[PDB]
């Protein structure tokens, strides 16, 4: 019945994004994606703490899917027989059937195929939602990602000017609720099911033990810092499926920010810190003006520095002393100071 | 002195709203409302937990009052002699005297009459505020509601087009702080006064034990699901007098959202999740496009599924397979899969 | 090299602000400021609780710095030898080198001079950020303030009309994490270093023990209430370097609010409650219409009334009975009531 060209997309692991066009003159297509659920123990912090994760495609977050307004998105969701739990998928981008969750519940050993029309532009969360208390548990166990639905003319500033990014990164932020023993040490389990009761008790007190980008403390620091160059316009897509976040690029700004994440609304300009509502994605464009290290954080600095929520950008280029300069290096306070 | 026609309004219990006009050619009126304080033990969760509530008109939230810009609102607040505490009322819609709280403190056995001019359009919180620590306690005990002040021309999209709703619902969200004994069981008390000291200790740690719509977990699910039909534009007014919330309609969107709740500002379009600041009301319009069950949640999914904060809509109509379809029902994974 | 006139500014303690022009016909200048770090024990609540604070210029918050777009800001940061820790400064208004933190780390007995160009309009946080876990600790110990970068034409309403304030106040909100002993009493220490380990444990649970304006519970109440007059337009700058806040003027509104704090964006109009993202500053203009006491709060009322986060305005003038009136004072409920 639906007689449109089909295009298969190969997803890539965050924080990278699969190849796509911004502006397009192609007409609507059926864009075909595959997501495979993987339950596995994962390391989440720099001390080696593990937890029983549940993921789309083996990553936290799940991969970013990119389509254009008016495309149809045909998703095959696979739940391999090595998994222990039923899973499904809910797209905040989609209309009807609890975002697709009501049509995608699959037991281990099954797959399902859902199609949804991309009628709404923006970045949106997708997440597992099997029913009842399983909804938060699967989400906070890692089963969430995002999809971006671009206008066919690409982004704009809300005032009739096109905006084009040179690079895009997807930062998925995850709140984790890891059980502790009586002495405060994190507990380990042999399966997600075995971890559930203790995990739910932590969840109920609404205070995460970890808040991480790309699935673990330090994931996007060191050798996995995000690269850019002076003069490049970088789009940073940020999602949080369960809990608020307040992104901030230390030493930079958000030149154009869609904090609610929807491109039918004009972006705000020149922000210091923006706000991602739990259960949403947002996006910020920034043109780098200075080289060096930048930290990208949630600006609850306790979370950023002590719970895991810091990424780095490493930016190549020449320093601009007009924008900022050290006039006088650290020196002893003059004795003739009052 | 104030020589305007008077109109008595009969309030109704949430989530319904008293009859009113959207656009009106009537001139300003004195709109007369009565609120009666009721202290009573109420069931707040599906396991039968009770707590010592304090309410306007016997409901959590208090009823939605609806007037138009330039009306005067004359409120009789009654504190029956069966109550134990003084009470008052503060309208975030009103100008002066702490929103009216400074002019409305009444002991049991007393009533008071306040008039305020509706100079500011939007949805606004009202709440009790007797003074000092009694302010949070009365609010988190249930003494809060909302008022909507419509433009006389009804709603608009901020771009010169009228917006009209077919149905309106008022969802009041309440954070509750129920004491526990040493084993974790909820405690019961014979009066609000007896509950206070233990309740304040819970309040101080800023983590609710329950987060509910319309006064209890499950209030707006099952047989009390909210009704709508495909094609209807539904206005959902959401308030939270004390704590942030992040509303989301699962399987839908916010077509037009005033998250800060004030109709002098253009709405945002096509949101997935919006944000109600503690101490405010907001509103979202959505035109249903698909039949079925929708869950309306705060998108902290722990709160939604585990603390009580889920409502349902039941939407009648015909399914649109263009917007979404199950291409292939759950099936075994092909053996020839890699 | 940089051949512009230099102007020395003398800062004043919050909530007041140093003298400045709104609109200016002056060209760009090098605006010279000095900040001196002071570590000291400070009283933070009405029961006399102390804590080991770290401050810019002896105050929490640090002073508000005011410049215009295109000015250069040359800041001398001094760390006296009586201090125990290294300190630095990061300006969210500045571009590069982690906002200046990477160029300003000074040991006790040293000073440093940083210059940054004010290319972005708005109110912005500045804070200490020495590295790693020291970042949140220094911030939540008091080392944060704000800077305002005005357009050279002053404020506007986003619709081509100038806005001018008669008075400005800077409200810095601080979340504090004071250790308790086994019985719940707050602990005291002889130095910041000695307090660190216990303080970090509190910080990790993300629940403050105190939330205060201008450095202590009750700071801006009583004889230190903020003054205004009916008819005056008052700008209230609000910052929070670490944690969200939801400001509300009880009995008033935000006539024009920049909740994200950046003057390149049009303000929202007629708000009840607004939202300051942790790691940002915002600003609200209000024209007082009624005399009397107003409370300015974060509208988590537990925080406001029980954790310290209430300020007062005392407004002189004549009451307007058109806006609000007590029609009938408290009286016994008529016996002939049903
Ligand atoms: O012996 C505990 C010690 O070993 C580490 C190794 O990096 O991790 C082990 O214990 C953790 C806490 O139970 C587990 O999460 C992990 O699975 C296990 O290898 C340290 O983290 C831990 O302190
Ligand atoms: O708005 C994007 C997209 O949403 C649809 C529904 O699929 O329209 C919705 O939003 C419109 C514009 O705000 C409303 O007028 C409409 O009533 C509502 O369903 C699409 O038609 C539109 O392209
Ligand atoms: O956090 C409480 C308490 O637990 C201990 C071990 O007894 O440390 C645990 O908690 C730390 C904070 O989350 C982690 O850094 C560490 O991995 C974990 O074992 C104590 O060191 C701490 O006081
Ligand atoms: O890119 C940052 C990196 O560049 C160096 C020189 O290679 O210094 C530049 O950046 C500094 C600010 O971070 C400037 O103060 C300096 O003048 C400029 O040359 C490195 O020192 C720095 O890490
Ligand atoms: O015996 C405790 C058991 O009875 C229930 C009945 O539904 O409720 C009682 O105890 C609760 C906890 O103290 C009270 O809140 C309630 O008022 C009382 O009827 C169960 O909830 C409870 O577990
Ligand atoms: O704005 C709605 C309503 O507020 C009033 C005061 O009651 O005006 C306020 O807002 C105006 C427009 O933003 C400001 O110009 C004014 O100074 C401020 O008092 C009413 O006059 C107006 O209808
Ligand atoms: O929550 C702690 C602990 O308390 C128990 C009873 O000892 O359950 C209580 O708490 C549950 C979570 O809020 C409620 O579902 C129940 O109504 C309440 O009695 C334990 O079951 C739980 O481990
Ligand atoms: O309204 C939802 C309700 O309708 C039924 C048929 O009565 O199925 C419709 O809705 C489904 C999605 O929820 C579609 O997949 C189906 O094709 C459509 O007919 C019920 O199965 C469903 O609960
Ligand atoms: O004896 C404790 C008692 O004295 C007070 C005096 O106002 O403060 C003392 O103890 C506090 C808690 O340790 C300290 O923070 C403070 O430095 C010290 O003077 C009371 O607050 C306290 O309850
Ligand atoms: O926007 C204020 C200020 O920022 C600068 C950079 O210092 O420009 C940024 O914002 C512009 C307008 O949004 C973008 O076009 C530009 O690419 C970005 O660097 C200044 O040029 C401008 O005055
Ligand atoms: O808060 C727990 C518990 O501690 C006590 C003293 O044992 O009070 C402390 O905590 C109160 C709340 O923060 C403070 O008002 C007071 O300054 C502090 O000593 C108990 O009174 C309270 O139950
Ligand atoms: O400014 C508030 C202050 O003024 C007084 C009279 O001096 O009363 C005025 O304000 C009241 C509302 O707060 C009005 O009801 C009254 O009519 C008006 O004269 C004081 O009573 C009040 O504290
Ligand atoms: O599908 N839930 O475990
Ligand atoms: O300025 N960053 O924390
Ligand atoms: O009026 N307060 O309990
Ligand atoms: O998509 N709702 O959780
Ligand atoms: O400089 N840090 O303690
Ligand atoms: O209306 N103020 O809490
Ligand atoms: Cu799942
Ligand atoms: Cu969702
Ligand atoms: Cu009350
Ligand atoms: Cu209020
Ligand atoms: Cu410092
Ligand atoms: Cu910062």
């Amino acid at each position: 019945d639906l007689k449109l060209p089909r295009q298969r997309v190969d997803l890539v692991a965050p924080p990278f994004v699969h190849v796509h066009e911004q502006a397009t003159k192609q007409g609507p297509k059926i864009m075909e994606f595959k997501l495979v659920v993987q339950e596995k123990k994962m390391v989440i912090d720099e001390k080696g703490t593990t937890f029983q994760a549940m993921t789309f495609n083996g990553s936290m977050p799940g991969p970013l899917m990119v389509v254009h307004e008016g495309d149809y998105v045909e998703v095959t969701l696979v739940n391999p027989a090595t998994n222990t739990m039923p899973h499904n998928i809910d797209f905040h981008s989609a209309t009807g059937a609890l975002g697709g969750g009501a049509l995608t519940l699959i037991n281990p050993g099954e797959q399902v195929v859902l199609r949804w029309k991309a009628t709404r532009t923006g970045v949106f969360v997708y997440h597992c939602a099997p029913g009842g208390p399983m909804i938060p548990w699967h989400v906070v166990s890692g089963m969430n990602g995002a999809v971006m639905v671009l206008p066919r003319d690409g982004l704009n500033d809300g005032h009739g000017h096109s905006l084009r990014y040179d690079r895009i990164y997807y930062i998925g932020e995850q709140d984790l609720y890891v059980p502790r023993d009586e002495k405060g040490n994190f507990k380990s389990y042999d399966s997600p099911g075995e971890a559930y009761s203790d995990t739910e008790e932590v969840m109920r007190k609404l205070t995460p033990t970890h808040v991480v980008f790309n699935g673990k403390a330090g994931a996007l620091t060191g050798k996995n810092a995000l690269n850019a160059n002076v003069g490049e316009n970088v789009l940073i897509v940020h999602s949080q499926a369960n809990r608020d976040s307040r992104p901030h690029l230390i030493g930079g700004h958000g030149d154009y920010v869609w904090e609610t994440g929807k491109f039918s609304n004009a972006p705000e300009t020149g922000l210091e810190t923006w706000f991602i509502r739990g259960g949403s994605a947002g996006a910020a464009l920034y043109k780098f003006l200075q080289p060096g290290i930048y930290a990208y954080v949630t600006h609850n600095l306790i979370e950023a520095a002590n719970l895991g929520a810091t990424a780095h950008f490493k930016v190549e280029g020449k320093w601009n002393d007009d924008l900022m300069t050290q006039v006088k290096a650290p020196a002893d306070i003059p004795t003739g100071s009052t």
